[PDB]
This record gives structure tokens, sequence and C-alpha cells, in this order.
């Protein structure tokens, strides 16, 4: 019996029909990623005028900043957005059947000595962006990024220097759009990491004295921000969790969202517990609602619990994983509420993907998401339809949980490469 | 312009030997090239280097599994970051090779092995006749109390979330190549005889010595006091017992070393592991102190607690990481403190600015043609490199002051070396 394919998704048949490619490389970028982008959205039940709008601005805006084609044998920007190093991901939001991305904007001098750590590389893709969406603000965005990333000469000192980074995958920042309404909502990732390097600070000094300085103008994500420090400071010098990234909303500030991402390095359903109340700080029914679904898709998902160290910096394109990684969750700052709110992420990469689908389908009927329900599994081998379905064990990377307004809110944030005809065209 | 697949004895031997598989012939062709070359530059005779490259091919190669690569199961070794299961070291010294190889056969990691505990005896086994002051009474102990048996295997194999994502290895051999003749030395991994015993590897060390000392009375002292140096750090120690070495001699010519895990990669930490927390204060322990600080100087590790890294790293993946040092304390029977040597822990590191580190030390002890050849060869075993950028040949420095002799080795990453 022949299987659904996401080659055949007609808006990416059309489109491809119709596209202007200038290099070779956009074009592989195109044909790698759309029969996914372009399934994802159908089965998303995106209008077909939306299925072009979204696929269009996607491979007009974003594919140009995707560099090279990845392969194994030559030289490519190695992003920290995936445990491969591509700088392009999926997400799918099960609850409201949403579709996001998120890539690292990459230039002709991402990884050169102009600009060795990709530091300038987002301000180019910002700009073809810009006029495609009246929302976007940057305000927030250049406070961060002047505060959280490098600068010029911190990127020729550390270029310099680069024997102290070794092979630390160099991400500055990434963008995100999550595409809803015939619109979009542009979302940022900064990562702290090499700006700690350079500046002698810890990633929690830099992303808290940022933040804190950007409370001067904006008292309200004080409160939350008061507890959200509090809290890490209780868990004490030898936490097993640590921050790592911050995101924020490139909307007008009284809008925009400020995320504070901890890696958690215990794999556990205490530790996932402790990062949803901060340590008991949340005791209400809603916080106890949420924490019922965080523990049913604990006692689902069956990730292997323990500390994990780092993985590898990065997995060789092909490799298959033979890992697992630590848990991340990320505390949002809400301007009308004290109290940061969590979204948990359950990180299954490296774990069975069928198994992990089948929990997510499992979890999605429970949830009365009829639709998820019966469409997920089809869906996602339809994405890989050449895979040895039941042997893939990189698909799923997070599965992330929130409960926003008694309503939970999960989204998975899938392998996006490589997809649909592409393939035909020890330790754990 | 040198490359080590130039050399002479590998170029040779590559004519004359027959491969019975795939994997054994890539093996080989990855490894011999600087294996030779490293002979050679060590000065050993033309007769030597030969007898070494054939008992390597003849007696481990077909012990060291399938060819590594990221892309067919393979048996994960906790010789090498990236778990492949060979290394050569070069005692700089001496100018004495060493390579050291976890044994595998094709029952590893299998249901009939899975943490790969038998293998070895099939290794020593083809190496026993070429070496008649082989002796396995010391190892037959230390392997019977510190490695799974075949109950245990089965027990871990049936609960593996107690293992998790832990490199399995239980034991690897070494052999020291001198004079027409090799010493036989091996490594146990207590680790997971303590998961399945529920003793800690501390207890499962000095236990296993202890019991030994009933017929081995002169190891005792320095047991006793490394013991009680070790117990005086407390329980929240940054240092732990990982593993254990001994010579696979007669036991009155035999060295038994009992390994720690440093996490806390400092100059203060290696002194006190130096001197056994401030019990070691004769004038040449202070004299190979003197080495310690002028090493730590001129190698300039990353400083810090450093955690527990990735079990391993795939192949080609250039590491970010810095690792816990390690230190060894040997039990001499005719002297009642243990005498340590040191790791410096390299990996990770730019291989120039060590082998710069390395070449200043050298000049400086006057082992003058060490320093003249080391970044040439070093260079030659990894020809087509971007040399400048290569952080991850130099595993660990080792040091120790003996009878008054500085005394160095350097471990190499040893794979896919000259033309491959
Ligand atoms: N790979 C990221 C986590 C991540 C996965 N998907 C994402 C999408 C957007 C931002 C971050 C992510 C990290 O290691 O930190
Ligand atoms: N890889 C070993 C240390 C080591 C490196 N080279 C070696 C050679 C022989 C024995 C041990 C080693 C460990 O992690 O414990
Ligand atoms: C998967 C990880 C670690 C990060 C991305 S979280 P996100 O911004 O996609 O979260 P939401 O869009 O707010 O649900
Ligand atoms: C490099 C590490 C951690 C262990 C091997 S020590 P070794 O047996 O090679 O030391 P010697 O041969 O005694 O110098």
């Amino acid at each position: 019996m022949k299987a659904a394919n996401a080659s055949s998704a007609e808006a990416y048949r059309v489109l491809s029909r119709a596209f202007r490619f200038d290099n070779e490389d956009q074009k592989l970028w195109w044909h790698s990623t759309a029969p996914m982008f372009a399934k994802m959205l159908e089965t998303a039940n995106y209008t077909t005028p939306c299925q072009y709008q979204y696929l269009i601005t996607y491979k007009e805006c974003v594919i140009p900043s995707l560099g090279c084609y990845p392969t194994n044998s030559a030289p490519r920007w190695l992003s920290i957005l995936t445990r491969y190093g591509t700088p392009f991901e999926l997400s799918l939001n099960c609850s409201n059947s949403i579709v996001r991305y998120t890539f690292e904007p990459i230039n002709q001098h991402t990884g050169t000595d102009k600009d060795p750590f990709n530091t300038h590389a987002i301000w180019e893709s910002l700009q073809h962006l810009l006029p495609l969406e009246k929302s976007i603000d940057l305000e927030w965005f250049r406070h961060f990024k002047h505060d959280l990333t490098l600068n010029s000469e911190e990127s020729a000192f550390l270029a310099h220097n680069d024997r102290l980074v070794g092979g630390t995958i160099r991400t500055q920042n990434k963008l995100a759009l999550d595409l809803k309404d015939g619109r979009f909502a542009l979302k940022t990732y900064i990562y702290p990491a090499l700006k700690a390097v350079v500046t002698g600070k810890t990633i929690h000094e830099l992303v808290f004295g940022s933040v804190r300085r950007l409370a001067v103008r904006e008292p309200r994500i004080l409160p939350p921000l008061n507890m959200l420090e509090e809290y890490i400071r209780s868990r004490g010098s030898k936490s097993t969790a640590s921050p790592r990234l911050v995101s924020c909303d490139l909307t007008s500030p009284a809008k925009s969202r400020i995320k504070i991402y901890l890696l958690e390095q215990m794999v556990s359903l205490e530790a996932m517990e402790d990062l949803w109340t901060l340590g008991g700080r949340r005791r209400d029914a809603s916080t106890l609602e949420g924490l019922s679904l965080v523990r049913e898709l604990w006692d689902l998902i069956q990730l292997s619990p323990g500390l994990k160290s780092y993985p590898a910096p990065y997995l060789p394109l092909g490799v298959i994983p033979d890992e697992r990684l630590p848990l991340m969750a990320n505390f949002t700052l809400h301007q009308n509420d004290p109290v940061p709110e969590p979204q948990v992420y359950f990180t299954t990469f490296g774990m069975n993907d069928m198994a992990v689908a089948d929990a997510l389908t499992t979890f999605f009927e429970r949830r009365g998401w009829s639709e998820m329900a019966r469409t997920y599994e089809t869906t996602l081998k339809s994405y890989y339809p050449h895979a040895d379905h039941d042997k893939l064990n990189y698909l799923h990377a997070y599965i992330s949980f929130s409960y926003r307004d008694r309503t939970p809110y999960l989204s998975v944030y899938l392998q996006s490469f490589e997809t649909g005809d592409w393939a035909v065209a020890g330790v754990y």
C-alpha cells in the first residue's frame, strides 16, 4: 500500500514550478525542507493562500539566509539550533495547530574573519522580514543583542584567541516565526555563552544584568524577574540547572514576552516539577492542573532519567544519535503577572520516534485533540516517507509544555531536513 | 613535508600482509603509518620496527573490532574520547613507544558478553606465546575482583537503566616495546562492578589490593598511606578512584597503580596529588614538584572544576570540552610511600600550543632530539590536517619523577594517520 509523501504537497509542487532560484544552495534548501513545511501547513489546516504566503516568505526571505546547503563534504556554519548543526527547524504547536520555524541567519560573512561568530548576519534577515509585518518591533531586540552577543571588537578578540573556545558551537542569535492569521510574529533567541567568555562574566550575570537594566524602562518585568532569580539562587552553586539563552518577541514592549531558558541536566520528574513550580513558589490551582499534565507527559514519554552531560558539540549529518540530552525550561516574564510562567521541554532527541509519536498521540486523544491524534503519525512518516520509520530516533528534538489560561499548550520540534523525496532523489 | 605513510616498515609490511577482512586492513592502514613513523623517530632498530608492527598486526588488530566509523555499530572504548580501542603513547623521556588497546572480539557487545568482559582472555592467548615474562597471577586476581563476571553482565544487560550512557569498558592491555620484547600491562575499570556489587570503586579497588596484600605484604604500607591520604579528603573530595593497572609480570617485579580522577583542574590540586596532601616532602618529591609546576606553567590547562564529558564523541567531531586531571599512585614493594604519576589532560586544547609547551620542556631537560623532531613528527602523523587548528591529538601528558629522573609520556590520537 503506497504511503503519503510530503513531496506531493500541492503548494510545494506549485511553488517549485513558479520559483526563480539564483543559486543552487537555495534551490537545495527549498527542495530539502519545503515538502515537510508544505505538508505540515496542510495538515495544520492552513488555507491554501496561507500555505502559499508562508512558503513564499520562507523561500524569499529566509532560505537566502540559511547559508550553503549543508553536507559533510564542505564547510558549513554549525548552528546550535539542531544536533546536526543545520540552521532551520519547524515546530508544530499541536495544541493550536500553529506552524512555527526557527532559523539562524547566516550570510556571506558568517564564519569569515568579518563575522567569525555570526553576530552580524541577523540584521540582514531582519531587513528582509521587517517590511512584511507592521507589528515587528526591534527595541528589545537591540537591547538584548547589544548586551548579550559579541560585538565586532569582542569577535576579533575571540577569533584571535579561539583556542579558548575550541569546538564550541558559535551561534549568537536565531529568529523564529509563528505563522498565524495571514501574518507572523517574530521571536529571537540569544546565546550569551561566548559573550560570557569574553567579558569574564557568567551567562547568569549577563542575562539578569541586561534584563534588570531593561526593567529600568519597563518596571513591570521586575517582579517576575526577581522571583525567577530568587528561585535560581535558591538552587545553590551546584545547581544542575543553568541559564543558557534568552528569547523575546520582536513586537511592542507592551506586548512582548521575555523568556529566560535554563538547561536542566538532571532528567527526572522531580527536576521537571521543581522548574514547573519554581521550587514550590507556584502552588496555585492553575499550576497544579498544569502539573498533572506534566506528570502525564512524563509518564507517557518515558525519558531516560538521570544527570546528563553536555552532548558532543554536534553530530555529523547522517549520524544516528546515541545520546540523551538535558531537559530545558523557560520562564516567561509577563508584565501583567508577578509570577514567572514556566514552559518545560521534554528533550526526546535520540529516542525512538515511533514510541515518542505514540506517547504524543495518546496525549492528544486524552486532550480531545481528535484530528491531531488521527493524523500525527501518518503525517510525521510522510515527512520522511523513505525512512525505516520504526528505527528513526532523531525526528523529535523536543516537546514543549506550558499551561496558559487553563489550556494545555504543546509543541513538537522536529528534524526538518532532507524531507519528502529527497532520500531517493552502543551505549543506548 | 614529512608524511608518516612514507615510513618504510609501514610501506613494506603493507606489501607483505594478508588481511582476511576489510576491518583489519583498514585498521592497519589507519594506524600503522603513525605507529611505524613513531618507532622510526624513537630510534627503534629496523628489526624491532618490523617485529612490533607484525605482532601488532597479527595479534592485536584482529582484537580491535570492526573498523570504527559513525555509520555502523562498534564497541565504544573508554580508551579515547572517540571510543576507538587503540592508542599509542610515546614515553618521551626514554624514547619507548607503547600502545594500549581494548580487546574486542566477535562476542563483544552481544548477549554472550554485553560488557566486553571476556574478550581480553583471547587477546592474552595470542600474546602469551610471544613473551615468556608475561604472568597472569595478579591479572587474574584483579580481573576477578574488579570486572563483571558472566552473571553480573546478564543482570546488568537486563537492567541497563543502571548502565545508561556509561562506556562499558572492563579492561584494556598495553604493551611497552623495549629491546625486542614487550612488557604487558592491564587497566581495569571497576565502575560497573561497583554498580552490580553495591560497592564503591574505592571499596572494590582497596578491598582487592588488601586481599592481594595477604599474599604480598610488601604492598600494604604504600596502600595504607594512599588510602589514609584519600580518606583525609573526605566524602566531598573532587578526586575519586577510577581504575587500576598492574604489570602482567612476576609479582616481585610488578607495580600496582591506582588511578584517581581529579575533577579540580588546578596547580594546587595537582600538587596535593603529587605530595599526597603534604605527606611527601623529601628532596626528591620537591625536585619533581618543580618540574610539575614548570609543566603546569607551560601547558596552561584551563583551570577549574571539570564535569564528566559526553560519554563519547562521534568520529570527525572536534571537541569542545576540557577534562578532569588524573593521577596514579604506584605501590612499590620496596618503598613504603606510594609513587605518584600525574596526568595533564590536554584533550580539547590546541595541539600546536601543547606541542610548543612540550618542545620547550624537552629543551629544558636537554632532550635535544625529542625537542628537534617532536612537532615535525607529530604533524607527519596527520600530514593533511590544518595543524594549527587541531585540538584533539594530545589526550594526556604524564609525569613522574623516578629515581630522580623526569619521566614524561604523551598519549596521542592514533587513528586515520598518514595518507588516510
Ligand atoms: N538547540 C537549542 C534548543 C532549541 C531547539 N529548537 C529550538 C527552537 C528555537 C530556539 C531554541 C531551540 C539549544 O541547544 O539551546
Ligand atoms: N581513557 C582513559 C584514560 C587513558 C588515556 N590513555 C590511556 C592509556 C591506557 C590506560 C588508560 C588511558 C580513561 O578515561 O580513564
Ligand atoms: C525547543 C526550545 C529549547 C526552544 C524554543 S521555545 P519557543 O519560542 O518555540 O516557545 P513558544 O513559541 O513561546 O511556545
Ligand atoms: C593516560 C592514562 C590516564 C593512563 C595510562 S598510564 P601508563 O600505564 O601508560 O603509565 P606508564 O606506562 O607506567 O608511564
